[PDB]
């Protein structure tokens, strides 16, 4: 069995910019969920290989998670707010789309996005 190799995380070809609002999704949005009692499974890239999951990545062709997340903020990878929460959305519909309702993991990602709404409601206006 093997995992594919995770999402990018630097590439210098890649256009990005600081900005307020990226600075609020590190500061504010993902720090937020990084604490929380749920957000370990969510931390790093789904190990399909240790979880025994085999057809997470026939399932899944747009992995994302948090420990990348984490990443491309800290690089400065992203050139706005939207691509940012598009990766939090992404790891999110992967959840919901694996697994089941009222499974332990999406019971968890509810919890984690429903604090990301919450926060991202408040994003301010760009500066
Ligand atoms: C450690 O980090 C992660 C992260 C993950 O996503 C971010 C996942 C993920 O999406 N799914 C699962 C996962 C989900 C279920 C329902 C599952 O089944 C339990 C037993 N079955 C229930 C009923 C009959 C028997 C098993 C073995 C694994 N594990 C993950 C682990």
């Amino acid at each position: 069995s093997m995992n594919p190799p995770p999402p990018e995380t630097s590439n210098p070809n890649k256009p990005k910019r600081q900005t307020n609002q990226l600075q609020y999704l590190l500061r504010v949005v993902l720090k937020t969920l990084w604490k929380h009692q749920f957000a370990w499974p969510f931390q790093q890239p789904v190990d399909a290989v240790k979880l025994n999951l085999p057809d997470y990545y026939k399932i899944i062709k747009t992995p994302m998670d948090m420990g990348t997340i984490k990443k491309r903020l800290e690089n400065n990878y992203y050139w706005n707010a939207q691509e940012c929460i598009q990766d939090f959305n992404t790891m999110f519909t992967n959840c919901y789309i694996y697994n089941k309702p009222g499974d332990d993991i999406v019971l968890m990602a509810e919890a984690l996005e429903k604090l990301f709404l919450q926060k991202i409601n408040e994003l301010p206006t760009e500066e």
